[PDB]
């Protein structure tokens, strides 16, 4: 402990994944998510930590379970901060599609950036390009710098990015630069980790995705010794000026209340403040990062990726009876 808890945390994501898996292909993203949230909370509440949910399902008002500030754990052990994404890929789960997974990160008290559930522009790279990125520079400059750091031509650089209307221009810009663009339907947490996975052609993740998702990515990227910058963006500034403005202003007032500057570049250490992070993710369906659950009779299998910032990276293939 806390290294002794690594296995306990993997059981939490295995439970969440198996619970979400029950709703795979059932066309109900809310119910799938609720099942995974419930299973994750049940399991966390049997772990010997004094956990606070810092990234989660919503404020107490909108989220009955795993709400921001919720206390979880038996209360024995260390005060830790907890980031949960019980299903990354809820729509993908509802639709029986690839790349759904259950995600948890655990760190020292105060180790995760406290920021609103708003959008964040992200630029994420692996260890081979650590120190070569700066979101204050033009995208094309960053991409050139990263390719040079990795010792490959620009035309071979592979950038992953969410396939969303907000990204039309930048995707076209990158393709014109001659880079390879892997535009993904959802799931920038899992995709961010591919930057640190040698057998994935992905070199960089770039683009606007969920802020809490970006803070989880910062935690795991830090643990893997990659690099990331983020920049918080208000809703109307990413979707267009229309109730976006209303949502946007709540977000900016929240940034101030939490003492965060929106639109300012966040360095890796601004989002994940220490190396003492345990990250666990378990596949629901097969994706680029993890195998999916299988079931034959009364036996089910899961694969879990378990990463500890202090230290080896583990892939745990379990058979459950
Ligand atoms: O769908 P949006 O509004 O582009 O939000 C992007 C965020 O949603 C995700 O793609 C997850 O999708 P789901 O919410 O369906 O689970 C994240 O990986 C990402 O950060
Ligand atoms: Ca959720
Ligand atoms: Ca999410
Ligand atoms: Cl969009
Ligand atoms: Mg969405
Ligand atoms: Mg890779």
């Amino acid at each position: 402990m806390r290294r002794e808890l690594a296995i306990e945390f993997s059981r939490v994501t295995e439970s969440a994944a198996l619970a979400g898996y029950k709703w795979l292909g059932r066309g109900d993203k809310n119910t799938a998510d609720g099942a995974a949230v419930n299973a994750m909370r049940i399991m966390l509440n049997q772990v010997n930590i004094d956990g606070t949910i810092v990234i989660g399902e919503g404020e107490i008002a909108e989220a009955p379970m795993l709400y921001i500030g919720e206390k979880v754990g038996t209360g024995r052990g260390d005060a830790v901060d907890i980031a949960v994404d019980p299903i990354e890929g809820t729509r993908m789960t509802a639709m029986g599609q690839a790349n759904a997974l259950a995600v948890l990160a655990v760190g020292d008290k105060g180790c995760f950036l406290n920021a609103p559930d708003m959008y964040m522009e992200k630029l994420i790279v692996g260890p081979g390009a650590k120190g070569t990125i700066d979101l204050n520079l033009p995208l094309a400059d960053n991409l050139r710098n990263v390719a040079a750091a990795l010792g490959k031509p620009l035309s071979e650089l592979t950038v992953t990015i969410l396939a969303k209307p907000r990204h039309d221009a930048v995707i076209a810009e990158m393709q014109q630069l001659g880079v390879r663009v892997f535009a993904i339907p959802d799931g920038d947490v899992a995709a961010s980790i591919l930057t640190c996975m040698p057998d994935s052609e992905v070199d960089v993740l770039y683009g606007i995705g969920g802020a809490p998702e970006g803070v989880v990515s910062a935690a795991v990227i830090r643990a893997l010794d990659g690099d990331m910058n983020g920049r918080l963006l208000a809703r109307h500034d990413v979707k267009g000026d229309n109730e976006n403005r209303r949502i946007g202003e709540q977000e900016l007032a929240r940034c101030k209340a939490m003492g965060i500057e929106a639109g300012k570049v966040l360095r890796l250490g601004d989002m994940a403040r220490s190396d003492n992070v345990i990250f666990s993710a378990t596949g629901i369906t097969k994706g680029d990062l993890l195998e999916g659950i299988s079931r034959k009779g009364n036996i089910a299998t899961t694969e879990t990726l378990l990463i500890r910032g202090k230290s080896t990276i583990r892939r745990i293939q379990s058979i459950h009876y």
